[PDB]
RNA sequence: CUUAAAC
């Protein structure tokens, strides 16, 4: 994490983080994904499904923080899109394709979708558990979150990786 | 106008 300074964005000075890097009121969350028609539906209906393992933090970030997915294809590490998550966590829209691995359904906003291959965007996620592979569903730090959001418009700007 | 958000 950022050794800026109490602790601070590398990006941004005025963004105050906590211990794990992690800014209280903006927070990320990596999707990774490996399924065609789940990405697909989930671009054209907004709506996801959230995986048991990481619904509860997701939940809870979503209690007083604007909370962000960043979508990335498992296999290519392609970054997929991100989007803001509107709804917290329910039972009562799901979409046809989720199983036993999801604790329920999300709305989210898309604010970008792509199908862009960055050789920065996947070295942060190939290094983003303290080294390691990103975990699906794992909170990423405030600066790799704002970092990858960063990215994605300047690819899109470019007119690199559009899928629209 | 596929203009990140926040500060």
């Amino acid at each position: 994490m950022s050794e800026h300074r109490e602790r601070i964005s590398m990006i941004n000075p005025r963004v105050v983080l906590d211990e794990n890097g992690i800014s209280h009121r903006s927070r990320y969350f990596i999707m990774l994904c490996d399924n065609e028609t789940a990405i697909a539906h989930a671009k054209k209906t907004s709506i996801w499904a959230v995986k048991k393992d990481s619904s509860k933090r997701i939940s809870d970030a979503y209690k007083k923080a604007s909370v962000y997915f960043i979508f990335v294809a498992q296999q290519t590490y392609n970054a997929l899109g991100y989007a803001q998550v509107v709804s917290d966590l329910n039972s009562t829209e799901l979409p046809f394709w989720s199983d036993s691995s999801h604790a329920g359904g999300v709305r989210i906003k898309w604010i970008k979708t792509c199908n862009l291959f960055s050789a920065e965007i996947s070295e942060i996620v190939s290094h983003m558990d303290h080294g390691s592979e990103a975990r699906d569903g794992m909170e990423m730090m405030y600066d790799e979150g704002s970092r990858l959001c960063t990215l994605i418009n300047y690819a899109i700007m470019k007119r690199i990786g559009r899928d629209r």
